[PDB]
């Protein structure tokens, strides 16, 4: 079968901890002796239309800073500042601390969440980078400090770490480094996304996949050139294919011995013509928030 | 934003250990000094047509079992055989046995499941209990023995094992005590599931989501009775309401201001007039895989 699945969360859950400032409580990220966690920790809810977050950190001390790992308070003893994340070094290493690193994703990989509420694990979900840099995942007030995280085995990368709710309904936030992901600022301003385009390759591998499980119904005995059909494809809003992508789909073309160029003319027809009431894996949509690697990873 | 949630794999992690019994290699649960296993690791690839468990467990000694929690080996020193699972009684307790119970879900009823291959787990998805007892999952060779779960804060709840793939491309499987959900016997024949039908409630408790995120163009001024509406679903392979169903509505009824009868009047013009193109909470289709409590634990 064919499911949207997400990494086993086990490794994240012994890096949860509650981080307070005052009023203000949400997630952080205990790895190592260091705590990471959005800076806006130090912000009150008036201190959020503009707030120069340098100022804000002088008056807050160590001791401002409640760290509590279930119900047992880590010490912080330093305090740094990098982007939009605080770091506060603690006393206690973590033994649970997993083999780790810090990545950054790039529009169209996906990444498990397991969204946290006041140090504690509430659920994990799946959701791909977008390419107008923002996620469609499922977050309320108290979620912020959320990472993002995908598993080579052995080692767990981390690549987001959650900020915003913007007002189109989708959220915003970081990588590791406080970098944020997209043209957004950490402040409480109307600033909305740009257009969303389709992750192209991301379809043709759920395609791919709905063909190895059984639909096939969509299958068109058409061809076109990879110019052909990324002309057409531009003009439905879908991200550009390139020859790199083509290469990715190498495994899933072998499984399958369908040309990535034939099944692009059976996508082509598909975006012309529409699904017309049918539908490809039980879904009446095209979905792209499969990558080539989530697809073979299930097979 | 409203997402499809497993509940945090952790706990079940720590229980996920890899039997074999010969050249069979699957999937068990370590709860306190008890492995719990599918009972079909006794067969071979031709023992399948029709196997009679009793004379194949006679032969089978404690020593063809190798219970191998990550790279220790566990020492079976009894066997045991509930209905269609095996309980392979070990010398070491789990020390990462959590706070946990065996429970039965009902049609409707849905869990977080934590696919294992080779006593590895691959990763959590979450499925509900069709009303035909079978399941719409991911599955491959090997992953006989995973396990659904859902969480209680402290008490891990288990409900399913998996078993097999049924021709119709789904899933079926046991409760921990060995039982199967459904008319299902754990044999190599083509014993297709019956029809599938729509749980009602868990599309009311996804509409009702889907109003508090602010999709609600599906609305109607209309409304109409449990009968008069119940009747209307009968016909479109649905779920028949009861008033209890209604009742557990009430705290999503409660959040929105729409009465469940109100509801079911905008769903009875969606069933008899489609949804014509338009899509609710991102899908074009009606999704009933989420009960109202998968609902208000996202609110
Ligand atoms: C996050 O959990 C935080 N809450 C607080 C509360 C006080 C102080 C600091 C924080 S961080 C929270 C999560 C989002 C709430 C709605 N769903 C979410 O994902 N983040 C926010 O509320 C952020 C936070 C301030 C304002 N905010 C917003 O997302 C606002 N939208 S926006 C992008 O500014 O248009 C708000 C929901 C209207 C910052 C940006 C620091
Ligand atoms: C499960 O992992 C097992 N594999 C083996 C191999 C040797 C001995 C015992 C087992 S249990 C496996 C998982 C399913 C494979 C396909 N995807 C899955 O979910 N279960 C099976 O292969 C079961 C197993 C024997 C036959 N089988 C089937 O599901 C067959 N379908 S059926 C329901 O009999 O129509 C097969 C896939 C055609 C039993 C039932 C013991």
């Amino acid at each position: 079968g064919f499911r949207k699945m997400a990494f086993p969360s086990g490794k994240v859950e012994g890096c949860m901890v509650q981080v307070t400032c005052g009023t203000t409580t949400l997630n952080g990220l205990w790895l190592d002796d260091v705590v990471y966690c959005p800076r806006h920790v130090i912000c009150t809810s008036e201190d959020m239309l503009n707030p120069n977050y340098e100022d804000l950190l002088i008056r807050k001390s160590n001791h401002n800073f409640l760290v509590q790992a279930g119900n047992v308070q880590l010490r912080v003893i330093g305090h740094s500042m990098q982007n939009c994340v605080l770091k506060l070094k603690v006393d206690t290493a973590n033994p649970k601390t997993p083999k780790y690193k810090f990545v950054r994703i790039q529009p169209g990989q996906t990444f498990s969440v397991l969204a946290c509420y006041n140090g504690s694990p509430s659920g994990v979900y799946q959701c791909a980078m977008r390419p107008n840099f923002t996620i469609k995942g499922s977050f309320l007030n108290g979620s912020c400090g959320s990472v993002g995280f995908n598993i080579d085995y052995d080692c767990v990368s981390f690549c987001y770490m959650h900020h915003m709710e913007l007002p189109t309904g989708v959220h915003a936030g970081t990588d590791l480094e406080g970098n944020f992901y997209g043209p957004f600022v950490d402040r409480q301003t109307a600033q909305a996304a740009g257009t969303d385009t389709t992750i192209t390759v991301n379809v043709l591998a759920w395609l791919y996949a709905a063909v190895i499980n059984g639909d096939r119904w969509f299958l068109n005995r058409f061809t076109t050139t990879l110019n052909d059909f990324n002309l057409v494809a531009m003009k439905y809003n879908y991200e550009p294919l390139t020859q790199d992508h083509v290469d990715i789909l190498g495994p899933l073309s072998a499984q399958t011995g369908i040309a990535v160029l034939d099944m692009c003319a059976s996508l082509k027809e598909l975006l012309q013509n529409g699904m017309n009431g049918r539908t490809i894996l039980g879904s009446a949509l095209l979905e792209d928030e499969f990558t080539p690697f989530d697809v073979v990873r299930q097979c």
